[PDB]
C-alpha cells in the first residue's frame, strides 16, 4: 500500500462520544470538538516505516515508527502509551495503546486505504468508535 499524502479530512464522525469515554470534561470537550474535528495529516512512508505528522490547531503530533516494532506516543486524550502497529490486512494497519502509567480505556487507532483513493482512520475507547474519511489535498 502507498499511505503517503497529505490528508485532507472529508468525514467526521462520534468525536465528541469517544472523548466522553475517554473522561474529558465537558468544558475541554467542547473545546476540542470545536477546534479539532478537522484535522490534517501527512504521512510519508518508505516501505514499513512510517511518519505522521497531525495538524489541529489546538495539537500538533509526529509521530516515527516501524511495522511491528514498538514505539511511545499519547492517546488521543494526552496520556503516554506504548504502541504497536501490525498489518491487519493488505491495506489496514491497527494499533493497539498500552498506557505508560495508570488505568483507562481500551484504546487503539486504525488507517485503511479504500479502492476510490480515501483513507478511513479509526480512533476507539472501549467499544466507542470515531471515524474519519480523508482524501489527498
Ligand atoms: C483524528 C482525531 C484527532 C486528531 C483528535 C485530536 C484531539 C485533540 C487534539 C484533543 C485535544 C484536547 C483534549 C483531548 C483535551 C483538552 C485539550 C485539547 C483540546 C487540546
Ligand atoms: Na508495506
Ligand atoms: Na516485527
Amino acid at each position: 500500500p502507498n499511505f503517503s499524502g497529505n490528508w485532507k479530512i472529508i468525514r467526521s464522525e462520534n468525536f465528541e462520544e469517544l472523548l466522553k469515554v475517554l473522561g474529558v470534561n465537558v468544558m475541554l470537550r467542547k473545546i476540542a470538538v470545536a477546534a479539532a474535528s478537522k484535522p490534517a495529516v501527512e504521512i510519508k512512508q518508505e516501505g514499513d516505516t512510517f511518519y505522521i505528522k497531525t495538524s489541529t490547531t489546538v495539537r500538533t503530533t509526529e509521530i516515527n515508527f516501524k511495522v511491528g516494532e514498538e514505539f511511545e506516543e499519547q492517546t488521543v486524550d494526552g496520556r503516554p502509551c506504548k504502541s504497536l502497529v501490525k498489518w491487519e490486512s493488505e491495506n489496514k494497519m491497527v494499533c493497539e495503546q498500552k498506557l505508560l502509567k495508570g488505568e483507562g480505556p481500551k484504546t487503539s487507532w486504525t488507517l485503511e486505504l479504500t479502492n476510490d483513493g480515501e483513507l478511513i482512520e479509526t480512533m476507539t475507547a472501549d467499544d466507542v468508535v470515531c471515524t474519519k474519511v480523508y482524501v489527498r489535498e
